[PDB]
């Protein structure tokens, strides 16, 4: 599916012409503009073992990296452009609109720039009388408080009636900000307008808090998420900390992806379980990992995606865990007397909040190259990150898979040092463990008789 | 330089593996590495694409860290040692929890020591004040900014040093900081081999600077932006409620601007941003800060430490704001009432537990770093290029300090959202007021039409 | 009902040793007891002679002493946390523990464990030493370095323990629940003739405490609380008719719902147990919001409409505001209803910086009065000032929203009222911005014209 | 205080015509008919008696609360607001919370924000006046600053009543320091010569806390968090180092409540510095070496004020003093290190706290609800938990200062260290308290490891 991709799924379509020069005036010279399309390796693991020549990719495929270009597609001072979020919001949508809004105007000089309001309903035609100017001073502020100054909906949209509305409000370059959907749909607008013979492109920044897009590493609002997870986590140890045998519960996102889960879980550096639905497990191993942390632990922290153990019965496995957890623990009251289990869902506090600052910095970065890009007539595409550099990916591979832990990647193999294990002996690492603190008890208890010796 | 060769990168081994990997943390054997993986230094290809394979543009492989199938040090008779050296930096208890819960949860080692104050606690006097890292320890030490080891500038004697690591039982020494800290720890690797001693010496690098070479991100860099963000809001605050405001931050930054450059563009607020790659006279400058005012009645100068330095080390924060000063007193008649408000955050960027991306980074480092030293890696440092953690030998690593590439993403960000010289900007406000004038009156248009249907 | 006799704070008999306290001249320390007035409203007009309280209550202030009940040298002081973690536990225990040790140089303090379970015969084997090397850092993180537990325990078993161990003060951290069985511990030893204080320190974030106006933890609670509005109000202001439901700590009382509302400043309708009105109300100011406004945000206590059907009341409200936005789908399109409960974030965390100051007060003074011989009372806040209030009084009576008190007044400033013509309304706010829109179409086209 | 109940008395412009519109309480009778008190000192003179308690002071001071009758027609009202001096956190939760209760509750004709302080009210400056409509103020509450802007300067009190007339105010809201209402109480007087029907009512803006009756003004609880986000700073470089010296200086220029209560918030105080309690260059390093007996780390707090016949910057000095004085005395603090963190603006540039925030709304409603009532010359204030009014001329009388017998200055020295107590002695019973915990804790263990 992935090993089926190949070096035409990732060329991106750029509308025809590059009649005008960039006017940008922000670097030093002219040189800083690109002549040419620039890759980065897919894969820049090496196929062979080092040699006297230069290594080669593992991989056939090379990604096209987005910057600022010598030659643009569209007039810049006849050019407008407009702006639409879709679906839930996500941390730093504010900063994207802030920045798309900033570098049309600051950078490219752009006649215009308009905001859709409530998702791709702001494009049908009673919806379109609803669309926002965005001047520069509309946008100063808005990157200090959540959500999406424009709105968003789940919604789709007749794609006849949207291109009708971009084609009366003389849009050139349409800026979907949303999930594999709203891309999906994108792709549908940017298609409807070739078959018109009307020049518009339309460009996907993506939006998914999950961290689930192939062809990416990190997707904007996804550390900010992990950042809140973090806190939840937090309240869940300070519960059961404060319990004999106390078991705290943080559901977080992650309908079909652990990305946020996994995450939080080695950052609170507090986690005991980690479920994530790329992970299936039994009701069964699970009440085994506790029994397990509770063999030498009076606490215990379970971190669970809302995705994982659906077969359990969409339906809420924050609940369910919980009862679950509360039901063999009331079954073996004889060796854990008294045990407490708290449940936190922390649910939209993750995403309807300001980005962090990292978020921030990529937020306005994708942005920014966002409208570099689109002017120099880039169409079809989202901008996206992999290996620390920026990319242009077209929408159809892009959302033709999702991405999805790999159970042996690094991320993984870092939750799993962190997490309980059936393997290990416990009486012998307890045994250990008693031993390491009885010797820092004896070097203390000879340090002080000394100070006090000396008065 | 480009006179880096494949050698120069090649990871010093402690000779024989004669254990297995206790590790019962993954899911089977097999997650084990039986061979060393390499990852490119630069993923860029050399040509265009062909139907052949893309070719790397730098013949250099850098080695991956992974937990190994086989390892040098027999764990349940392992003692590891951790030493915290020069200025704090966000996470260092991340490190020395991670150091310590890695060596006890997985290999099951025997002891860990925690010396003190840099390297001054492995001298035969202040070998005495180490302390018993057991897991207890360290449960919640991840809360709060600084050292619970401590830590000094000052070096020692490597022979003093290995003394003590011998009488202690130490096999494996963790080195937490700069290019001074691993370039003594190297000496320290190389006296301990000299006298045939079986100890591994390993680097975690502390700069929060980001100035380490063969690296993208050190740990509490990120930290150190987020605290620099909160200094520049407040910069923009002040400024933004005078007429004719200047808001004046100084941030960390000795040799190289990332933390001045992330901090600019992360705070979306800034209109010049000086760091010492791309010195510019104060001419220059005040030039900027009059482009500025034409338009618009705030501005923020982000300033790095090591920027203006020939401005007649010295503190670039306090003259910047003086001759500021100095430059809207002599052109009051343009810039009436005007006011300059200096910020200076200092160590509050680094004296601070990390931020949740921080954390994650500083575990996964520490942990990283005791699988690599338990299968024998010495005289190496862990690092992160293209989003993968990989060893570099300490003595190619010390060799060059890393600085802001002025032809790079970062800075090609930073001039989009600061004061060019070369735009028309009475053109630009021209325009600007039709934009507004537009909106004004689609308002305008549908507040009419909403009145006559009340 | 209440006399003064109810308000007189028990002390131990004699105080035979003077305060070894450094840390002031010994004329700051005091002689005698101070009062302050239970309520400082004038009973006539302004007159030519000094003002006269409409109560005849006065409340006993507390201090350090110049003499003291416990020889310092000989004191071990006991501390349990009971009842639910609140934000600055740990303050207290450190507070506790440093006040003990720094200013009186007592010669023990003990923590017990998992509350009152802690002092029963099993429990007290798991008692630690709390030297001051051991709290030093406890005030970064939420929770109980000692632990609690919900359970009551045999007093006769709890006092059996406080003689074996050398006890001479009890520190009870907890509910009315812990204080009602720290008074009965204080009995058990007056009883047996045993030379012991036992002093209750208020827990409960929902600051719900007669003779009291703040509880420790409270401030931190509304932090937390406005960190979920925010949220909630995120969600609902990025919906055409979109509504954010937060559900808050409240079982009997509204104090953080109320607060958090304000405090806020983004919240449209607040919902508290001292004021039940009905489903079919609260659609009537959901559909009000609604006239000119897209957005609506909910705040309800969980003690808030128990009668609707112990019940999760933001999973019912959440329900029953989906049922009314679907049955009126026409007015409504495509309306959007988000559910947020922080539950446990509110309370397991560290406090604000307001709190840690508090808390580290509370714990200072509880140590100054319980050394001087103070027992069978809780420190508490009233009109800025720490005052003592036997446990008795304190525990006879639970405090509550007054709907005509000065912060219900202000919560509903800012909510949904249905008295006001919000046609009329919309009518004038209409005016007001287009007045804004033409100043700025006219200074803007004066700008340009000298460009 | 030669303070007199005459001195307490809050002006009210003549007739309370119109019946309050407000619909935002339950019936009509939750507003107030009459002036209601409560004690500026509510301690008694005897002990307790039969008969009810007897303040110590003559003084009562006016409650603020929504009244039944108000002094201006609602519909044909205009209310300016006016931001002075230094920023401070909440200006913009003030700016917004008048604009809506003038506009939700009383449906004022319109509200003006005058730009840049005083200046703002010129003939020249009234140009730049914006409009504040509802919507104009929703977001402003979650950043720093003031969305009017500030200046120090006063103004011709002729010249800011003729743009008050042409503009048609009828309220003026100045949000400013002493200087600021001072100036506030002559727009009054000038307003009333010339038989001009103005409210000129204060908020009072004061980071530092300093107001006479008063015991909290706006935006000090955050300068205190965001202080004690300093004071963990020097903590952490102050611990981290083998004698480590942290100084922190805060704002602070006649009082030292920021210093006080960050000292204590903090809870990592060592000492505390405030002009209040001058004490000398060698006092201090009396302290410092005192701490250095039997700890490692020391953390100094010092308020800009303190320290002025030192012969300006405290914290620089203070901080050149201590190396100083560690550099003589190399022999027994070797490689000692000091950090100095002066977070400055960082404490007055940023959204409130929480608690400020429902502070800053109240303060504002209240001051609306109060001004449409007829109120003028007057501030706005909080004593013993609740909102009172007090003429401008005697809240700008008096500075308030820390009481060095009061409650909090106590607590400061609970925490801090001391020079008369046995340092010895204490080390000695210190180390018995852990050698029982090292002997408690090696004998659980020993018994858990026999059970395996
Ligand atoms: N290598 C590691 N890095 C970071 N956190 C860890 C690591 N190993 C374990 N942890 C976490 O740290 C906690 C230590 O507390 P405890 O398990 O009670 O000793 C564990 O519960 C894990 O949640
Ligand atoms: N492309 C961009 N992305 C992010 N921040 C930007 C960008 N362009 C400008 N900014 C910042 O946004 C601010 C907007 O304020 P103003 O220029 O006063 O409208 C500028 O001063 C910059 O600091
Ligand atoms: N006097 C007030 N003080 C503080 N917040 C208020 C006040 N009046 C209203 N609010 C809040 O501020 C919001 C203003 O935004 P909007 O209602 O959309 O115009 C209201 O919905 C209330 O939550
Ligand atoms: N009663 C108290 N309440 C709160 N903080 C205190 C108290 N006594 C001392 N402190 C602070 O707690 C710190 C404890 O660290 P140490 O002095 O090393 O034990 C002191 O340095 C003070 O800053």
């Amino acid at each position: 599916m992935l090993n089926s991709v190949t070096q035409e799924d990732l060329k991106v379509d750029r509308l025809p012409g590059a009649d005008y020069p960039n006017p940008s005036k922000k670097y030093s010279s002219r040189t800083e503009f690109r002549d040419k399309t620039d890759y980065i390796m897919y894969n820049p693991r090496p196929r062979d073992e080092p040699s006297s020549e230069n290594p080669v990719s593992v991989s056939p495929l090379l990604c096209e990296l987005a910057a600022a270009r010598s030659r643009i597609h569209f007039n810049p001072t006849e050019t407008t452009i407009g702006i639409v979020t879709c679906g839930g919001i996500c941390p730093g949508l504010n900063d994207v609109i802030r920045s798309i809004t900033l570098t049309g105007i600051n950078v490219y000089n752009v006649k215009r720039v308009i905001g859709f309001r409530f998702g791709y309903w702001g494009l049908s035609k009673k919806g379109s009388q609803t669309a926002i100017e965005l001047h520069r001073g509309r946008v100063t502020n808005i990157h200090h408080y959540g959500g999406t100054i424009l709105g968003s909906s789940r919604g789709p949209q007749d794609p006849k009636e949207m291109v009708d509305t971009l084609e009366r409000l003389g849009v050139n370059i349409l800026f979907t900000v949303g999930g594999d959907g709203t891309q999906r749909g994108a792709l549908v607008i940017s298609q409807e307008a070739k078959r018109r013979g009307v020049d518009i492109s339309v460009f996907g920044v993506p939006k998914t808090i999950d961290n689930d897009l192939s062809f990416s590493h990190r997707t904007f609002g996804f550390q900010t998420a992990v950042e809140k997870a973090v806190q939840a986590i937090r309240a869940a140890y300070a519960e059961a900390v404060s319990a004999n045998y106390g078991v705290g519960v943080v559901k977080l996102m992650g309908r079909d992806s652990g990305f946020i889960a996994a995450q939080a879980a080695v950052a609170s550096a507090q986690a005991n379980i980690c479920l994530v639905p790329e992970n299936p497990i039994s009701e069964q191993e699970v009440m085994s990992l506790l029994e397990r942390r509770f063999c030498h632990s009076r606490s215990c922290v379970i971190i669970v995606a809302e995705g994982f153990g659906q077969d359990w019965g969409l339906i809420d496995i924050g609940v369910i865990l919980t009862e679950k957890v509360k039901a063999f623990l009331k079954a073996n009251k004889s060796r854990y007397p008294d045990s407490t289990v708290k449940y936190i869902d922390p649910s939209y506090m993750i995403r309807a909040c300001p980005p962090s600052a990292n978020d921030a910095l990529f937020c306005a970065t994708l942005a920014t190259l966002a409208v570099h890009e689109a002017m120099a007539g880039a169409t079809g595409c989202i901008i996206a990150m992999r290996h620390n550099n920026y990319i242009l990916v077209p929408i159809k591979v892009a959302t033709s898979v999702r991405r999805v832990l790999d159970l042996r990647g690094q991320l993984w193999r870092q939750v799993r040092e962190i997490t309980v294990d059936l393997g290990s002996d416990v009486r012998l690492a307890r045994k250990l463990e008693i031993r390491r603190e009885l010797e820092a008890i004896n070097r203390n208890r000879d340090r002080l008789h000394e100070e006090l010796a000396k008065l």
